[PDB]
């Protein structure tokens, strides 16, 4: 076999690639960034825990068919997944430099939401339409009221919301099933 299949995951979704075994991984890395809209985010691609160089081939890295490449935005101070008392998980992919969001403010965000299997169920970016809500008002699922608080303007935060802080046994929108854990990436546009 001269070709190899590889999966790239960023913790939110996944993309599969078929490339020649002797081809540098540069094109695969750029194609993943373009499709996920994370070109300017300076991604790092890891295989077996070691950062991939663009000029390295799957042959160089002794990759086998269906191996997995992990991609992430470069994290100053290391990756940190925070689990709160309620079971909500959040991860500051980009810490914002602006004002901090607090309960009672009308905040504006861009968001994409995925199920845990990587299937996207909604994205405000797909509509070129920022989403606004009153923080802490019970107008969104509980994981959002808890997880968006403390974000700073310009920040990107990934929320992993257990079902009892999301849509629970009911699901939502004819796409989110019962008992679904939800994954959101939220960019705070204004507070
Ligand atoms: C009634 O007609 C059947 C369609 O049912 C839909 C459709 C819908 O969006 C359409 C908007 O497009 C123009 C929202 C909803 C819904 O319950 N909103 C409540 C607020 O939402 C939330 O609290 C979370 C967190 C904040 C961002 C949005 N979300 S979400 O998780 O992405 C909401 C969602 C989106 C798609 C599928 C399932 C859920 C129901």
């Amino acid at each position: 076999e001269t070709h190899i299949n590889l999966k790239v995951s960023d913790g939110s979704s996944e993309i599969f690639f078929k490339i020649k075994k002797t081809t540098p991984l540069r094109r695969l890395m750029e194609a993943f960034a373009k499709r996920q809209g994370k070109e300017m985010d300076s991604l790092r691609f890891l295989y077996d825990g070691i950062r991939i160089q663009a000029d390295q081939t799957p042959e160089d890295l002794d990759m086998e068919d269906n191996d997995i490449i992990e991609a992430h935005r470069e994290q100053i101070g290391g990756s940190t997944v925070v689990t709160t008392e309620s079971g909500l998980k959040y991860e500051d992919l980009t810490e914002g430099s602006g004002a901090e969001a607090r309960a009672g403010q009308t905040v504006s965000v861009h968001y994409t939401g995925w199920l845990t299997d990587g299937q996207k169920f909604d994205s405000s970016k797909d509509r070129n339409d920022p989403f606004a809500f009153v923080l802490g008002g019970g107008m969104v699922i509980k994981g959002w009221d808890e997880g968006v608080q403390g974000m700073k303007v310009g920040g990107v935060r990934r929320l992993t919301i257990p079902p009892q802080l999301g849509y629970g046994a009911r699901g939502a929108g004819g796409v989110i099933p019962p008992n679904a854990t939800l994954v959101f990436e939220v960019e705070l546009l204004d507070v």
